């Protein structure tokens, strides 16, 4: 089965010509699409008798209504936007197309020959007549009986350029995609082009097949590979440094994944605090407000505050308060929303259900309304915009450290892990306080044989401290596969290439470590004081970027991806782009959830500013 | 610059017409492309006079000295071949090319506009003229003073057509790579081409970026990228169940990492171990050559013969042969050669070296001299065919509770640990075995040693949970029953730790079913084990007493797991790149080596 198609100009023959390209086998379907130009309805009739006569394939007629004559650029892209339309529904595959590009303009040949190189076709060929015919013998055939003399007298050159496979997105764009209006004005099919969609989509296929093409080098450098199909401009826009004032509308759009947050420091002050109250079961019971003042400068003080200054200026939200069933519901409410305002996609929060049990509440009971409250919130959101949260125990800082505290919330932590199999889930524990060299003993004190023979991964707190020894024992005695707050691994060079090595990663909160122990902004080279984000993924290690607390440090996860630019100079837009790839990697998700969290991180936004 | 490329043929007036294009500005050179038929001389004697009457831009006239008349497709491969070249000598840039497609025949024009898509131009026009001239009025201007008043009177009318983006790793060809002789027959410049190569080097690019767009999309199911650019039907053969008969080639020439691989048990008998013997430097001191028979259907035994009859198969060689320090150095040349027959990549080879102390070599010395066997071993191989090998020190478990061998290699190993940085490195501890508990291994972990464990053969799932959490394994070797318990199946996939399988060592010691013509629940745990997400390897184990390679290994997995695929095969590969002990150095030469995956020989 072969199917014939081509373009008539003022010149009918060469349809009657190119039928002879088979010897005697012709072609089992043939089609004609050519102008409206009124030099062209003359030779209609003419194919139309020579298709009356010798009537053995299937034939058909068909003119381009829009197309008078080619005057504007305008003129060719109609005819070259019915062309491709009605090359798709008279040739349906690729295996059985022939074309000749004999009749037609210069600019109607090229709109031929390209047309078959990107659906496909099975050859193209063109036709060229002797001149020994007509009166005086000096012109090619242009009668009924001229051209039946070359014809049969082997006067036609057939020059076969070549078949063309075409690519791989274009081999199935099918007609019935794009509807050709055909008008049936007697044996002649008039075509009219309703929409322009098909060029916008032919152009839409070869435009980003160009794109990956030109990444199919650093696509290794590339933390995900949907980048591939970025223009250029924009791969070399993702190379250069960040700029945390004219990047904030892109960083403020990045699918995001959240490891370290603690619920009881979320709404500590503010539009937010007073909301938390006003949703208390009995505002009766709830403490006296306190007036804690913010350090001058906040969020970004003018000195360090320490951490035990920080601590303090969460005391109007956590223990105190969200003890009421009711404030504890919004703020697993208004913690939710928090984290769709910053397109979060996974999320682990850190609580502490035993600082919240009452005499009538025990820590089980506020554990489960806890994963409830956020069960409800991920069910009443969409499946493209939804957050997932997942839960961690924390065993809680010099608050614990008894034998009769510490091993309740692992309990709590080993019964939780195996109760909820879907949905929110707790998926380890956090050994906050780990840095405090007395509740040191009492975490290496108790067994952590049963969080791990359960399933349970651990992350260790190692908060404001020089003690490299506590990251030691965090390795390789609790086994710990996270650490937050690791600021003095690039000291220990040995150790860090343990941590490289062994795949744990690291929990860096941008603001939340500058306000506790301070570090230089802006300047303009790399010293010795300087953040040390930059020279952790120098030596491979798996850095995450969190908020903490996003009451006390009063940042959001935009505002700690944006201060890194200001915090490490030189950092790059490809920096940030790979650290969501490294928490996705760290978190203590199951195998639903991270094929669910990595289409979310494979729809980067795209840039706005990329032009300099 | 703007050079202007111009087709001539029967009409003459074209290449003066197409010139203001751009209007009062002009081009700085153009240049005119044309063939070898008399007819167009007419033209081209016009063409060179009206370039002498408006002198200006460089003038070019070049002519096909191969093609004169439109005959056969022949002629237009050689148009191309040339035109191509031609544009890749006259116009370098993809801005300055501004190419005009009117003159020629109608073949002509697409070479001037598919070209021009596939090596991008700034421009592809198309000059019209207005019929207005001739004696009547009626025919386009055709002589010099017509050309002139065309020009003059506006009667041109250019179909400018667009810009050519090109493709991108075609919008790189210069001049020299495709070169061309141009005979200057005059001012004419008469061109011809040599070789096809600019014509190979294209069709075969667009061949490979079709299939990189087609498989672009199925990728990250592809353990190394590069497979993309594989063929769809090459792409789909690797998706389909190994064959250990027909596929006995390509496994052969696939780059391997070895991770699992005994120094003593390389040459245990054979050729081999007399070609170990024949280099001893005390030929008086060599034991007599023990009697040591290989059960029947080696090296598939018709039962598994445990563990204890394994071990002593290899007692010809080892510490009774390797004290000798002119044998330890054939073990160590005929062992690194056997891995370059293998198309090995990357090794890490357990030895003891207090097993070849003597009074005068101390285990410090054999460790020493085992180093430097190795090292000079590869510097004496291109960097290209190059394996890189590490050492592992295996600190095995004795049957008299003397642990003080123990304590002598791990002494050891933490003692070379900081001595070599380049070359060779001992790179862990093979721990081959409650002592190791009490052992205190904290000071291998503290100077950046890793340490692997062979899973004991009982199933004690007790002991691979020890393994992980206790003596911080990065790697078990032969723990066959992770299924049993779920909860250690998923603690080992979640933490990233690899499981050494040994096809052979296993079937031969434990044994399991062939060739079952569907999994069953004495099945090799290979497929339970991937399905699972962990990282599996497969080795080697013992080269000698196995009496298999890593080719070997890697197919009797076919018969072992049934319906095993070849993309699995490779992922090992992948997986043994990641779990190896190598630094960034090490491992960012052995991605390269992985990376040239060989082709599939068969395909259908
Ligand atoms: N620095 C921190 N370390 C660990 N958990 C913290 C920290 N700050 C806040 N939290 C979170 O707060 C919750 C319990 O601590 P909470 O905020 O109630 O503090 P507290 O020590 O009980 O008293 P206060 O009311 O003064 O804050 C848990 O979610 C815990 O994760
Ligand atoms: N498949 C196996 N399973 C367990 N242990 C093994 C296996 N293969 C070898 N071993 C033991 O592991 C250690 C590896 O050391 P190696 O074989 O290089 O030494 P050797 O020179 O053969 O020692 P020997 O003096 O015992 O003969 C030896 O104890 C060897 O017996
Ligand atoms: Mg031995
Ligand atoms: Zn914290
Ligand atoms: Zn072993």
């Amino acid at each position: 089965m072969r199917i014939l198609l081509c373009s008539v100009g003022t010149s009918w023959a060469v349809v009657p010509e190119a039928m002879q390209l088979l010897g005697s086998q012709g072609f089992d379907e043939v089609h004609v699409l050519t102008t409206a130009s009124s030099k062209i309805s003359p030779g209609v009739e003419q194919l139309l008798r020579y298709f009356e006569m010798h009537p053995g394939p299937r034939f058909s007629i068909s003119r381009v209504q829009d197309f008078e004559d080619l005057r504007s650029e305008q003129d060719h892209m109609l005819f070259e936007e019915v062309l491709w339309r009605w090359l798709l529904q008279r040739a349906p595959q690729a295996a059985h197309r022939y074309i000749c590009l004999a009749g037609g303009y210069k600019t109607i040949s090229a709109a031929m020959q390209r047309a078959a190189a990107l659906f496909g076709a099975c050859e193209v060929f063109h036709v060229l007549c002797e001149p020994r015919f007509g009166p005086q013998g000096n012109r090619e055939a242009s009668t009924l009986e001229e051209v039946e003399q070359a014809i049969a007298t082997n006067a036609l050159r057939f020059v076969r350029l070549g078949p063309e496979p075409g690519w791989p997105q274009l081999r199935l764009l099918s007609a019935p995609s794009f509807p050709l209006e055909s008008t049936l004005q007697g044996p002649v099919h008039w075509v009219r082009a309703s929409d322009m969609r098909l060029r916008q989509h032919v152009e839409g296929v070869l435009e980003r097949s160009r794109h990956i093409l030109a990444a199919w080098e650093g696509i290794s450098e590339l933390p995900i590979p949907a980048l591939a199909a970025w223009p250029p401009s924009h791969l070399r826009w993702l190379h250069e440094p960040l700029d945390p004032v004219q990047d904030k509308a892109w960083v403020q759009a990045l699918p995001k994944v959240e490891l370290h947050c603690h619920l009881g420091g979320f709404a500590t002050h503010g539009e937010l605090l007073h909301k938390v109250r006003q949703e208390a079961a009995n505002p009766e019971s709830l403490p006296p407000v306190r007036a804690i003042p913010l350090p001058p400068g906040w969020p970004i003080p003018e000195e360090p505050i320490g951490l035990e200054r920080y601590m303090r200026l969460g005391d109007n939200n956590g223990s105190a308060l969200l003890k009421d069933p009711g404030c504890l519901r919004a703020q697993c409410r208004l913690l939710y929303e928090a984290l769709l305002a910053d397109h979060v996609a996974y999320a682990e929060i850190r609580c502490s259900p035993a600082n919240y049990a009452s005499a009538s509440r025990s820590p089980w009971v506020v554990l489960q309304e806890i994963r409830n409250h956020f069960q409800q919130a991920m069910e009443e959101t969409p499946e493209d915009r939804r957050c997932h949260v997942n839960l961690l125990l924390t065993a809680t800082r010099e608050e614990g450290g008894d034998r009769s505290r510490i091993a309740r919330h692992l309990a709590l932590a080993i019964t939780a892990a195996e109760h909820w199999k879907n949905g929110c889930r707790v998926v380890g524990v956090d050994l906050a306080g780990f840095e405090d060299r007395t509740t040191r003993a009492a975490m290496f004190a108790t067994d952590f044989e049963p969080v791990h023979r359960v399933g349970l991964a651990v992350t260790v707190h190692a908060g404001e401290n020089d003690d490299v020894e506590g990251i030691w024992q965090a390795v390789f005695k609790l086994s710990a596969r996270r650490l937050g707050h690791a600021l003095h691994l690039s000291r220990s060079p040995d150790l860090l290439r343990v941590v490289a090595e062994r795949g744990i990663a690291v929990e860096l909160c941008p603001y939340a470590n500058l306000q506790i122990k301070g570090f230089p902004l802006d300047e303009e080279q790399e010293g010795s004081e300087t953040y040390p984000l930059r020279g952790y993924l120098a030596a491979g290690v798996a850095v995450t970027l969190n908020t903490d607390n996003l009451g006390i440090s009063q940042a959001s996860l935009t505002d700690n991806l944006l201060l890194t630019a200001r915090l490490c100079p030189g950092i790059t837009r490809l920096e940030v782009l790979k650290t969501q790839v490294f928490a996705a990697q760290a978190a203590f998700a199951n195998q639903a959830e991270r094929k669910a969290l990595w289409a979310r991180l494979a729809q980067v936004p795209v840039p706005t500013d990329t032009e300099q």
